[PDB]
């Protein structure tokens, strides 16, 4: 109870900033996550023995893939921490509880293949979940781990509070399906411009949390350029492996996943920043102004990708 998690000074200070990188020391990430729960939610909102066991079961159920791994989990959770600490009073206790866990669990048991590749492979999961295939699976994995003996970190919540947090986590994880992101941000864009946006309206809260989830999920594009650039290699390592697997199924993959179209990557990044990331953090900044540093960082990294194309690196 009187046991506070602490971090060395440089991390103590930098972890508060949107552009924080959690570092190459795997064994520190659990500690970094508990630190963030303790500062964001309180030291009393999870029994440490149950939280510690839950975290390590979540870690065990992430695969050793190049991008969709335990490091991605904790990175996405840190960006959510930075949003929550910069927008203190907007979020309920159950939202702070739910969303950090949502983020940590949001890619549980990812194989490093898209929903598209599962459907074309005809993977069993694609018969069980026709749309948002991996995302329904990640929610299903989250519930399984919550039901392991001694893992139920929500045990001391009322029956209704418990149902509310799992509903928050499910909507949060479903929203990381980027197919759902485009429609969600359009709706939020209209709602904000027309003045109809209302955070007392639950359906509107749900939309805002969906956007926050997209923003945290995409957060490699909001880092120092060397983090962004080197994370991009991991991202493309999964994409090219999927492109390889599409070729094995007899299907020419989209250029994004073709290791033969490596030359097209800089331009594909410009597309991605202009079509997905910049609009995401723009709308998020309008709805939550203290998240402006994510938009600024994203624009700086676009400008770095423009320099790669111009041959200035
Ligand atoms: C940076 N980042 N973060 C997440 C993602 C992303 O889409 N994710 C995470 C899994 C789904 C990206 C990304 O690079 N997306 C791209 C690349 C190209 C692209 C298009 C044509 C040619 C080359 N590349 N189009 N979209
Ligand atoms: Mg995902
Ligand atoms: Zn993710």
């Amino acid at each position: 109870g009187l046991m506070q998690f602490t971090l060395p000074v440089r991390l103590c200070k930098e972890i508060e900033l949107f552009h924080f990188d959690i570092g190459p020391f795997e064994n520190m990430w659990p500690g970094i996550f508990v630190y963030m729960v303790h500062r964001s939610c309180g030291t009393s909102c999870f029994e440490l023995e149950k939280l510690c066991r839950f975290i390590m079961s979540v870690k065990k159920n992430y695969r050793r893939v190049p991008y969709h791994n335990w490091k991605h989990a904790v990175t996405v959770a840190h960006c959510m921490y930075a949003i929550l600490q910069n927008n203190h009073t907007l979020f309920t206790d159950l939202e702070r509880k739910g969303l950090l866990i949502a983020c940590l669990c949001h890619d549980l048991d990812h194989r490093g293949f898209s929903n598209s590749y599962l459907q074309k492979f005809d993977h069993p999961l694609a018969a069980l979940y026709s749309t948002s295939t991996m995302e329904q699976h990640h929610f299903s994995q989250t519930v399984s781990i919550l039901q392991l003996e001694g893992h139920n970190i929500f045990s001391t919540l009322s029956s209704s509070e418990y149902e509310q947090v799992l509903e928050i986590i499910r909507k949060a994880i479903i929203a990381t399906d980027l197919a759902l992101y485009f429609g969600n941000r359009k709706q939020l864009e209209e709602m904000y411009q027309t003045g109809s946006l209302n955070l007392n309206n639950q359906s509107h809260r749900d939309r805002v949390i969906g956007l926050m989830m997209t923003a945290c999920d995409l957060c490699s594009v909001t880092k120092l350029w060397p983090v962004t650039k080197l994370t991009a290699n991991d991202i493309y390592a999964e994409f090219w492996a999927e492109g390889d697997e599409m070729k094995k199924l007899g299907i020419q993959p989209i250029p994004m996943m073709d290791r033969d179209k490596k030359d097209e990557v800089p331009q594909g990044q410009l597309g991605f920043y202009n079509a997905v990331a910049i609009p995401c953090y723009t709308t998020l900044t309008q709805i939550l102004p203290p998240t402006e540093p994510l938009l600024k960082a994203c624009r700086d990294n676009l400008s770095q990708w423009e320099k790669v194309i111009r041959g200035e690196e």
